[PDB]
């Protein structure tokens, strides 16, 4: 059977091997069955070659040895004996004599077996008579112990055959073996070589280890089955002459892990788009920083944050000595509303983002307040009583004020609650194009914050169109492009900041702010510069 | 000779051993000499093992067999051919059998020698009388060709030499030698082993190369001088058997190169300080660069620049529909002198360092000037004709500007010519702390500059503490913090700059303009903002 013993190949079992019948050997049959001569079979090639050396050297130099071997038959005896103990792994040994010139019978043969701590020899001749490579030349001459020529060999003139399993009383014998094989030369009337016989050992070899990773004077050297594109072969040692004991890890660069990370085949390691897109986990990792940009932007705003503070410490003083409260407030608005880019700069936090929320709000509220509480007080005056209102600007500011700093508490209340409790929401973030951050979440109560402060605009905007220099002709301005400013960032923002780069948004912030709010400083504080 | 034989060890010259005489070998002494048993040499054991087995096996065998040696040549002829031609690096052979009880005289000697293609064999027995190893048990049993015991030996009991040289004729013979040997036991009549004799084969050594760096089977395994703290042991092969051939190259780490750069001891590679301090170059390279503290100065300054831009720019239209030519002049002195930071900023430059020069002294010009040119023209018209100059002040300005524009061109000139064509000074930097950098050099002509600009400060000192609210109070405050902090910025710039960081003198710099600049810009414009 030709399948249980393959399957003898890839496992050390040999029960396995029971129940099948033999009429042949089986040999076996791979990519390298015939490698070559390694160390340990050359040390064993040398006791084999000394053999047959000393053979043809006696039967060259005396013709009469070839006959009488009959009585001859002790010095071969010892011959097969010193043979058989060639290597520790040698299972028995075979020395054959060709027939005479036209015969029948081997003139001898003679066979030592290695059972245990013993050898037996028996002669296994008459009832089993079934049947110059590149040879070098030497001269044969003496001193005190003519002149000749003789014919010798060399270690590597010995010949391998492929492993294979012998079988006996008809059924395989577990473990494999491998023949070598060596012939010695006669002399005939021409003096050209001529054969006369051969002697052989067979040699077990199932307690050496197969290495299939690496190369080299082996066996099965290279024939293992993962490409080195996405693997590295890794052997496992320990074991006898048994196939396809290995495995491949992934390497770091396609390290996708995908096909069990490997413990033109078995290389199907997942290609990782980045360090982490697939490996060490199939989920990714944060997007990239940057550090340039960050600062620049850092910088840029702390500007803008030292002036106002300087604009107000020396405000301060300038008017004690002689509407100062009025100036404050909205400088301190201005302020106020310069925050959230420096709020969106570090790591997030449910904090963090209902303190954007916070800023944000209570700065439109206080600043958009005054715009409107003139405005209107110009259009309630001019064709249609506080004629400066002297305070009352003040008293409904407060009246605005209240109103707006409840609704931030009660939803910062419920939200920071419910997100930090159960977390209906939690800072949860994820770009589609293959990327992972952390951000704050958007709610139907931001939805409301936002038409709250649009509706509250345009009904400046009416304002503004019922009359249609002064006062209002800066302001009307401001306020119609920046209706259309926030009308467009917050059409944008709902909808892109889920996929989109933390510096990009971080940026589009930045911009948005530093426009919008420069351009109302500077139509609000121009007309206070020059009069 | 021990020293022309130990200088043979060094060298492959035979001639050098010539002109000695002999009475005893020479062997080999070193760490290694006794290494063990390397591959090719265990295929010669393995042919010298077997002729020892046989021997044992049929004298053990038979009794007779170690009587009746005499007739019974024939056999040990064959055998020492076959041994002699076990390896090609084999240069003779010698079999012996030791005498009968009580003798004087060997029973036979043989001996055969490999002279070219040829082998010699000669008696050597007669005319040459001068002279249980853990032995192993096998029993003896024959089917067809009783039972018995016997002892027999291994590969691995075949003993080594250390290396040596033979002498003959009284000379010492080039190359080196090394004796393998092994004893076959016979059987006395207690039947436990005895010996009989020695089988002998001496190999020749000369074409085994040495390795000397790396460990395992070899001689001189690893005997090498260069430490693995700063040099890599790398052997020079395809040699003989020759000692000190190899060099040690240094690691990238310590690659200071001082030994020779490799081509306990020759570890003196010097180690390097930095990636260059010694390594690549015994001289240094750049010193270290940043990349947010950079941005983040210039973003900064880029704010003063855009501010002062935008006020200008504002400034020129609220006016033209109505001193506006000095507002002007006077913004754009300051803006003047907010450059040199931006200017000390890329790689450095002849252009860009005078450049520097230009925009520094014509920016304290313009705009120390007018502070000046309206101090005294207060302490003139005190109480000591351009009530208000109306225009003089231009005309007084530039009768200031074009004598100040000269001394920038004529320097500018010269210096300019002289260093970009044989470079008295060139651009030329250099840590004493163990870096390396490029920077401006200093001149007598930027000593004239400096006091020059020290002594018209001065001047206007002595107007302000001549009359010692309104304008000129303002100043006075300004005018001596700003002697102050200029004099020490330049007693500590013209002693300490050579041997600081660029980073810590970029910072120095703009910590330097940003106070004394902003300071004298609050200071001058706060009244125009309040009266």
């Amino acid at each position: 059977g030709a399948e249980a013993a393959l399957a003898y190949l890839y496992s050390g079992d040999a029960q396995q091997l029971s129940q099948v019948n033999c009429s042949e050997r089986y040999e076996a049959r791979g990519a390298g069955a015939m490698p070559g001569l390694p160390p340990s079979l050359q040390g064993a090639a040398g006791t084999l070659a000394q053999a047959a050396n000393f053979l043809n050297m006696l039967l060259q130099a005396n013709d009469i040895r070839e006959s009488s071997v009959e009585e001859d038959v002790e010095w071969y005896q010892a011959l097969v004996r010193s043979v058989a103990e060639g290597d520790p792994r040698v299972y028995r040994a075979l020395l054959t004599f060709n027939p005479p010139p036209g015969a029948s019978h081997l003139q001898l043969a003679l066979q030592a077996t290695r059972t245990g701590e013993e050898t037996i020899l028996q002669d296994l001749s008459g009832n089993w008579v079934q049947e110059t490579p590149a040879l070098k030349k030497r001269v044969l001459t003496n001193d005190l112990g003519p002149q000749a020529d003789g014919y010798v060999g060399d270690t590597q003139q010995v010949r391998l055959s492929p492993p294979f399993l012998e079988c006996q009383e008809g059924r395989l014998r577990p473990g494999w073996l491998i023949t070598l094989s060596a012939t010695f030369y006669g002399l005939k009337p021409d003096l050209s070589p001529e054969v006369r016989g051969q002697v052989q050992m067979d040699v077990d070899l199932q307690s050496v280890d197969i290495n299939q990773c690496a190369s080299g004077p082996g066996w099965y050297s290279n024939t293992h089955l993962c490409d080195l594109n996405s693997t590295q072969c890794v052997p496992l040692e320990s074991q006898g002459f048994v196939l396809g004991r290995y495995l491949c890890r992934c390497r770091p660069g396609f390290y996708g892990a995908s096909p069990s990370g490997g413990l033109g085949r078995l290389l199907q390691c997942l290609p990782c788009p980045e360090g982490c897109t697939s490996c060490m986990d199939a989920t990714p990792c944060l997007v990239e920083e940057a550090a340039v940009l960050r600062a620049a932007v850092l910088a840029c705003q702390a500007c803008c944050m030292l002036a106002i503070f300087l604009s107000m410490l020396v405000s301060y003083r300038c008017r004690r000595n002689k509407g100062v409260v009025l100036l404050e407030t909205v400088l301190f608005g201005f302020l106020l509303l310069y925050f959230p880019v420096f709020i969106l700069y570090f790591k997030p936090s449910v904090f963090r983002c209902i303190a954007l929320r916070w800023v944000r709000l209570l700065g439109f509220a206080i600043v958009y307040g005054t715009i409107i509480l003139k405005l209107y007080r110009v259009l309630q005056l001019f064709l249609s009583s506080a004629l400066l209102s002297s305070g009352r600007l003040l008293r409904r500011l407060g009246l605005l004020l209240l109103p707006v700093l409840g609704f931030l508490a009660v939803w910062t209340v419920g939200a920071l609650e419910r997100g930090i409790q159960h977390a209906p929401l939690v800072i949860r973030g994820h770009t589609p194009s293959g990327r992972h951050f952390y951000l704050c979440h958007h709610d139907r109560w931001d939805y409301i914050m936002v038409v709250a402060e649009l509706l509250l605009l345009c009904w400046g905007s009416f304002l503004c169109y019922a009359t249609r220099f002064h006062e209002p002709r800066y302001m009307g301005i401001a306020l119609h492009n920046e209706l259309l400013l926030s009308a467009a960032f917050h059409t944008a923002r709902f909808v892109l900041v889920p996929s989109l780069h933390p510096d990009w948004t971080l940026l589009l912030f930045f911009f948005h702010t530093h426009s919008t709010v420069t351009t109302t400083l500077a139509l609000i504080f121009i007309p206070k510069f020059w009069k």
